[PDB]
RNA sequence: GGAUUGAAACGCCAUGCUCAGGCUGGCGAGUGGGCGCCACUCUCCA
Protein backbone atom coordinates (compact mmCIF):
# COMPACT_ATOMS: atom_id res chain seq x y z
CA UNK A 1 0.00 0.00 0.00
CA UNK A 2 2.22 2.89 0.95
CA UNK A 3 5.26 2.81 3.21
CA UNK A 4 8.05 0.57 4.30
CA UNK A 5 9.01 -2.66 5.83
CA UNK A 6 12.77 -3.24 6.55
CA UNK A 7 14.54 -5.64 8.33
CA UNK A 8 17.53 -5.68 10.56
CA UNK A 9 19.75 -7.90 12.85
CA UNK A 10 23.00 -7.91 14.60
CA UNK A 11 24.80 -9.52 17.12
CA UNK A 12 25.20 -6.78 19.59
CA UNK A 13 23.25 -3.57 20.45
CA UNK A 14 23.02 -1.08 23.25
CA UNK A 15 20.43 1.55 23.13
CA UNK A 16 21.37 3.93 26.24
CA UNK A 17 18.82 4.16 28.68
CA UNK A 18 19.01 8.32 29.97
CA UNK A 19 19.42 7.98 33.59
CA UNK A 20 22.08 5.21 33.26
CA UNK A 21 24.25 7.41 30.55
CA UNK A 22 27.33 7.38 32.47
CA UNK A 23 27.13 3.10 33.48
CA UNK A 24 25.48 1.95 30.43
CA UNK A 25 22.16 0.08 30.36
CA UNK A 26 19.95 -0.72 27.17
CA UNK A 27 16.44 -0.59 26.92
CA UNK A 28 14.91 -3.58 26.63
CA UNK A 29 13.87 -2.82 23.05
CA UNK A 30 14.75 -0.21 19.98
CA UNK A 31 13.12 2.80 20.62
CA UNK A 32 11.50 4.85 17.83
CA UNK A 33 14.31 7.77 17.88
CA UNK A 34 16.92 5.38 17.11
CA UNK A 35 14.82 3.93 14.81
CA UNK A 36 14.75 7.26 12.42
CA UNK A 37 18.34 7.75 12.66
CA UNK A 38 18.95 4.28 11.19
CA UNK A 39 16.86 5.07 8.25
CA UNK A 40 18.28 8.73 7.09
CA UNK A 41 21.45 6.39 7.06
CA UNK A 42 20.01 5.14 3.83
CA UNK A 43 18.80 8.15 2.28
CA UNK A 44 17.79 11.92 3.35
CA UNK A 45 17.54 15.19 2.25
CA UNK A 46 16.26 18.74 4.23
CA UNK A 47 13.61 18.48 2.06
CA UNK A 48 11.85 15.35 3.55
CA UNK A 49 11.21 13.94 7.00
CA UNK A 50 10.59 10.41 8.28
CA UNK A 51 7.55 9.18 10.55
CA UNK A 52 7.35 5.35 12.21
CA UNK A 53 4.41 3.68 13.04
CA UNK A 54 5.07 -0.38 14.03
CA UNK A 55 8.14 -2.27 15.36
CA UNK A 56 8.24 -5.97 15.36
CA UNK A 57 10.53 -8.19 17.75
CA UNK A 58 11.25 -11.66 16.49
CA UNK A 59 13.63 -12.75 18.67
CA UNK A 60 13.94 -13.49 23.12
CA UNK A 61 15.36 -11.03 25.52
CA UNK A 62 19.09 -11.56 26.35
CA UNK A 63 21.66 -9.66 28.70
CA UNK A 64 25.49 -9.43 28.77
CA UNK A 65 28.32 -7.26 30.80
CA UNK A 66 30.51 -5.56 29.24
CA UNK A 67 33.68 -3.03 30.80
CA UNK A 68 35.94 0.06 28.98
CA UNK A 69 38.54 2.48 29.70
C1' G B 1 23.25 15.81 3.34
C1' G B 2 21.24 18.72 10.74
C1' A B 3 20.94 15.59 14.96
C1' U B 4 20.71 7.06 16.41
C1' U B 5 21.27 10.44 24.96
C1' G B 6 24.98 10.51 19.20
C1' A B 7 29.73 12.01 17.29
C1' A B 8 36.27 10.82 20.43
C1' A B 9 37.70 6.78 24.31
C1' C B 10 44.39 0.54 25.60
C1' G B 11 43.88 -2.91 31.31
C1' C B 12 48.63 -0.92 31.16
C1' C B 13 53.93 -1.02 32.81
C1' A B 14 57.32 -6.40 35.27
C1' U B 15 58.75 -10.68 38.91
C1' G B 16 64.19 -18.16 40.10
C1' C B 17 60.75 -23.04 42.68
C1' U B 18 64.86 -22.46 45.04
C1' C B 19 69.42 -24.94 48.22
C1' A B 20 70.85 -31.42 49.53
C1' G B 21 70.30 -36.58 50.92
C1' G B 22 73.32 -44.79 50.59
C1' C B 23 68.16 -49.42 49.54
C1' U B 24 71.04 -50.94 52.90
C1' G B 25 73.19 -55.23 56.13
C1' G B 26 73.01 -61.87 54.65
C1' C B 27 70.90 -66.90 53.77
C1' G B 28 73.16 -75.09 50.63
C1' A B 29 67.80 -77.17 46.06
C1' G B 30 69.03 -81.23 48.82
C1' U B 31 68.63 -86.59 50.60
C1' G B 32 68.51 -91.90 46.30
C1' G B 33 66.12 -95.17 42.31
C1' G B 34 68.72 -102.19 37.02
C1' C B 35 65.97 -100.48 30.37
C1' G B 36 64.75 -105.89 31.45
C1' C B 37 63.11 -111.33 30.03
C1' C B 38 63.55 -114.49 24.54
C1' A B 39 63.59 -114.60 19.04
C1' C B 40 67.53 -119.35 12.10
C1' U B 41 68.16 -115.19 6.51
C1' C B 42 65.90 -119.74 5.43
C1' U B 43 64.02 -123.70 1.64
C1' C B 44 66.49 -124.12 -5.85
C1' C B 45 68.98 -125.05 -10.67
C1' A B 46 76.51 -128.04 -15.07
Amino acid sequence: TYGIRLRVWGDYACFTRPEMKVERVSYDVMPPSAARGILEAIHWKPAIRWIVDRIHVLRPIVFDNVRRN
